[PDB]
């Protein structure tokens, strides 16, 4: 209670993925004709974000080398990682042959189960509000390198004698060499993690395979006499960290000015980009004889599953003051506290120590600054409303020691309140309608709201609207959602749908499918709402999509939608996120 | 007592490995020929884990930049993990030929005693209240290496002269090479700590062994003229941490949510992978001549012996409040304290130090919090019964300095308790029923319940029910046991048995038999209850299994079984494991 | 408030990169046959640098052995960076070739995607009061190598049998081998931090390629047979450090004399150097036979693109009094405190904590020396205004202990004030028009002026004019700002122009346009201003220039411009900075 507060909480990131988002075909020389398999056993997403709100400096410092600034922390880090990022338990492979003859060409393959090529993880500020400060790791290595420079030269003599039947021959030779060698020594890694600074909102940092990255260099083969048949990879080289379980660390540190106001969004999108990996034999004939030379192919199918998350930061929240607030309480009563409306007007009600309103810092002139806005003090020249905050000895106040008295600085007398209406005033002793008696305690501004489930994509342009009076969320879809909004002229995204309406009171649940569409990318491709009297109701097709998830979201005990945030294109939706209260 | 409170207790993990268990063929090559043998000398697993359990935070700190959260720590590490892992004493081998005549084929082999091809170590929530946070290792090795490219060329001449009957010769000769290589350094171990992450509950680390993995790689020799009979294994090679003596280190932090509430299980699977080591010799014969050359088999039998447990989190204990509690004690009685049942009503019994019920946590704002129940709390306006917990000054307590007697905040008044009834009551000063004087001390609400044994296996789905009111268990059994259940209805398991009922009540022991089944897989065969009387009951068969293995369970002093924990897929029980109180 | 104290605040430079300014030929071989592209994609820069200012010593502190002396600190570091600079999310190329037959020249080209060839970033001081003091990294390095020095001898025999129908022959043979090498072994980098002193005013450090910094050393292979037709770069020596993302890290500190007086402006552009990558093969025909041969293009072009920013330091700023000021309060008033004009004079004014005139320190004699200007202090013997600091016991006050009241030292009487003037006085006791009542508190004088954009290059001489009287700029302009002045006598810049006038008075908002002039060098050819009203108007032309970027500044409502900075040669200007209140 003498330290800088800060709001904490965990942001679960779990995404089971699907046989069918797993699958590819057994074959890339013969992707028609050897069909197709799940490339992972259960795969899946799991980690935990840990994320701190503060001010760079507790309130009213003054002079600190420190700069003033709203600080949003964002990571995953030794303290908190989750179980990790899992794609199988072993690695197998599948062989497959031409099914015609052949003299020169590729003739057999192997297919091995998937890895990570990849795990990525990117930061998104939705507005300029926010800079990225610092991270961790900080940036891409600066690698070092070992030169060396060798040079020398030899000097030789030799002697010989031979003796036979034809006759004694005698040979005197002389030798001189010079050498000449340069090495490059540095180093690599399984995986690299290379940094993308985007802009002063956006940061990724991906976990690159770099040392065996390509299914060539898995190779442990290089040629062979044709009768032979055998796995020309050194399965060995893939290492468990590339589908077994991988846990990323990093920071994420942005900064919002001393005075911002309004909010921001922070996204993030963390994501596997799942690999099959593909290796040829080649039949070789030259007219003397042949061989079977083995490879790499590289351009093969990748895909990459994703799973995203965001917060929402108010930066008028009590936590950036950087201080610690307590209640002022007219203890005539059980349970009233000093209040303050939006116009700064003071009322007495029951006590909620996680009423902003209800909460003051007390600053080191002895002044009662509303937690919830700064800018207005307890002021006993008028004790109707909180004044704007000044030098006036009538915004100081001093506990008398060893009672629950509270004086004003300048005249020296008591706050007191009415017993019966708790009207604050100004009194040099207490009377039969006026309470001396104030009692103040630390009150708990700092939890943190819970944030909404994303349904579907990350992508395109983000949207947001306050949901209308009517209560309805407006529609247009066909084979997928083709847009979404809060009435029929604010429709964010394309035009092709039959628009239709959707009823938001009363909804248990919602679920979302998107996947890739059959016509073009990654879309929302239908909304299904399940409501408190059991109905169900849905827009858009289930059918028009490959590599489908479900998205679900089960609403709290009655709460109501209020926000709608949409992500899309021109054309089409690509997510939406539902906000509660 | 100013710091946060833990839940701390060892769970002793020991399974003794039974000839039977340990035995394998002689021979691979020749698998029914040659016999078998025992391949290890009293093997054993004797573990101790560490439990921890605690808030992350201490009761009622506010603006941490901790996470609240409620924690769950299960460790082996420096301070604490018991005797270890152990297969055999040293290694020995024995030879055997082929019994027929040989050109052209393998003919000599060498079983190797056993050594272990892992130990591994899973853990899992019961339910999704729990997800895991962190884990030490952290993750798998992302492994650097180091890559050397090198370089060069020489240039030589060499002068000669030749003198001999015939005539003088003379030579000049000159030479040019281009050299170039790549090297490719890393590190491997004898055991590699293997970790996979299945999911937000699960999560497994497996030392693997990594160099000398293959029986293939123990070998020292290659090829032989076909005179020589020895062992082609360098038995240096295998190293004690293989057989001798195996200690795993590991860190398993799982977390619930703040607010979480009800019951979550944790599971242990330790484990040791039993593995022998066959070679062999080839009799190769071409026109020419002949030689013997060495070979590892690696598809030879393995066998997993597994030791579980498991123990019980409520996340609503106490010591998930983060605090420490006290009692309030009726001083005037030798031996009373207030206590609150269900409902919050308030009585006075006998005082019990590890009676939650009598148990109070004293806050930043004086409320007596009720450590059962952080909902409730004294109130001086209602003394009859706990009232929700809020910020009435009724609810704030302070201690007359230098008395024994407590304040309310509100009315100044002293909390009182009647000489006879001990009813509570605030009193301006005491009288003659009425006696003002409060005694408190710190409890000891954190003492650990031990845990029931697991019979069997934890194979399959596991399941949970409550003991019924006829207090009987309900079986299908036949040659193994096919289902059980707390009634005829809720039978887990399958259908294939003769259905029986067990009496649950005055059970003094209970022996379960398993192992692999002659028919198929891993299973639970026999349960047999011995009663406080001294009559026995038995269901299933001990005649259909190998590789049985019995586990025991002494109930203590008559305590009645309340719950079942069932492991079984659709076919059969795979284990059970019977709850006390 | 017992430590010294500092002004600290963060610039941000951001500056997005056009496709632009990102665009090259296609090819260096045929530069014009073959078209251009933009060569990266959404490159940008976004930095943070953190500014310190501060004495060396707390105020008063003597025969310290740190010399007294006025810092200033810039940096990027651990604790603040900004999200870095970014060219591209990855690598790719185009491949060329020629439109002609080809014997014996160049034929085919690949242009691959740009990289960093360096960042780099230089810091100035605009004048000489401030003089670099010590940096981070502090110097370039000096490289350690390690050499080798070798030597040996070989001897040899060898005997010889031949057995052959022609007869025996046998031969006895002797040789000698003399060896002598030379090791060189050193270290390089991806990128070197290459120090710059230009001056005492003036460093800068340049991040640039050392290993891989050519075209050639990309290469991969050298030589071919014709069919060959690949891609000779390999890719993979290319960091994600040299396109992704990067991050300086550097420390510049300036000190400027304890008695320094007046201003000076501190200049950071922060730059990064691409550069486009070139390699060609090139057709080999001698009449045996033929091939191919790889190499690189070195003298290819590079653009620089920069942003700058200024801030400005007053060396008369409280902060480098190293003291902790605080304020007289006339106590009988509810808001009015001593301030001081610039001669000295006191009135009674409503407090302002961020008034410096209104600041003293308290110093160890117990002096109030005036934060503003502390040659002058409250001297009891003339309390109409400060007076001249020495040793006067009049100059020195002490408050007696647990009252309002400060008394003189010499006299011992207490500093009273006029109820209604504010008039100050020594009084031996209070009466009926004085009161003795004064409070104190500490005030925030380090708030941080936020600095103006500069528009343009900062390149060329600078130049600092005060607004004039009539409130206007001056202008000479045509193909682009020939110069600019506060009247038309004081025209920093050229003569070319046609001279103009812009009323300074209304503005809203400032638009510069820059770039490659066409007529020769980097100008500043443009400047829009839009007023208040609506109303714009426009200077020089934004169609004489190429790579050209906009630079926007919106003035906070309603400032007024009062200071000019133009950078400008002989011929015309680079650079403006419209500096406000």
């Amino acid at each position: 209670t003498n330290t800088l507060p800060h709001v904490a909480f965990y942001i679960s990131v779990n995404r089971a993925i699907s046989d069918e988002e797993c699958t590819f075909n057994n074959s890339w020389l013969w992707k028609n004709e050897k069909g197709s398999r799940p490339f992972c056993k259960d795969a899946n997403i799991s980690l935990i974000y840990r994320v701190n709100l503060e001010r760079s400096l507790q309130y009213g410092i003054v002079g600190s080398a420190t700069p003033d600034a709203k600080i949003v922390r964002i990571s995953l880090d030794d303290d908190s990682t989750g179980a990790g990022i899992h794609l199988n338990d072993q690695l197998g492979y599948r062989q497959f042959g031409a099914s015609y003859t052949t003299l020169d060409a590729y003739f057999r393959e192997w297919s091995t189960d998937a890895i990570a090529q990849d795990y990525r993880f990117v930061f998104n500020a939705s507005n300029n509000k926010a800079q990225i400060l610092k991270t961790f790791p900080v940036d891409n290595i600066n690698e070092k390198f070992e030169r060396k420079e060798v040079s020398g030269f030899e000097l030789g003599v030799t002697g010989g004698v031979e003796v036979s039947g034809d006759g004694p021959k005698a040979k005197l030779e002389a030798r001189a060499s010079y050498t000449q060698s340069r090495w490059l020594t540095y180093n690599t890694q399984d995986y690299r993690i290379e940094r993308n600074a985007k802009n002063a909102q956006a940061v990724s940092f991906t976990w690159n395979r770099q040392q065996y990255a390509t299914a060539e260099s898995l190779l442990n083969r290089s040629t062979d006499a044709l009768w032979v048949n055998t796995y020309p990879v050194d399965v060995n080289r893939i290492s468990p960290l590339s589908y077994a379980s991988f846990v990323p660390k990093m920071d994420v540190i942005y900064k919002a000015s001393a005075t911002e106001t309004g909010s921001t969004d922070f996204i993030i999108d963390s994501s596997v980009n799942i690999r099959p990996i593909y290796n040829g034999a080649y039949k070789h004939y030259y007219v003397v004889g042949a061989h079977q030379s083995y490879h790499g192919f590289e351009d093969t199918p990748r895909r990459r599953i994703t799973k995203s998350a965001s917060f929402t930061v108010d930066w008028d929240h009590p936590v950036f003051t950087g201080g610690r607030p307590v209640n002022l309480q007219l203890a005539s009563f059980n349970n009233r506290c000093i209040q303050v409306d939006a116009q700064g007007r003071l009322t007495a009600n029951m006590c909620d120590s996680q009423q902003s309103a209800q909460s003051f810092i007390y600053d080191q002139l002895g002044r009662y600054v509303s937690a919830s806005n700064t800018k207005l003090c307890l002021d006993g020249a008028a004790l109707d409303a909180l004044q704007p905050c000044n030098q006036n000895l009538t915004q100081r106040w001093e506990w008398r020691k060893g009672t629950d008295e509270l004086t004003n600085v300048y005249s020296g007398e008591s706050l007191g309140h009415d017993k019966q209406t708790g009207e604050l005033g100004l009194y040099a002793s207490s009377n039969d309608a006026v309470s001396l008696r104030t009692i103040t305690a630390y009150t708990d501004v700092f939890n943190a709201q819970e944030s909404s489930p994303i349904l579907g994509y990350t992508q395109g342009k983000m949207n947001q609207q306050r949901v209308g009076q009517d209560n309805r969320l407006y529609v247009r879809a066909g084979a997928a959602i083709d847009a979404l909004g809060s009435a029929s002229d604010l429709l964010v995204g394309g035009n092709g749908g039959s628009l239709s309406s959707v009823d938001l009171s009363g909804v248990k649940s919602i679920t979302a499918t998107s996947g890739d569409f059959q016509y073009g990318g990654q879309q929302l491709v239908a909304l299904t709402f399940t409501y408190q009297d059991g109905r169900q109701q849905t827009v858009g097709s289930k059918a028009y999509v490959t590599n489908a998830h479900e998205d679900r979201f089960d609403l709290p005990d009655a709460a109501k939608i209020t926000q709608l945030k949409i992500w899309a294109d021109d054309w089409l939706v690509k997510g939406v996120q539902f906000d509660l209260n």
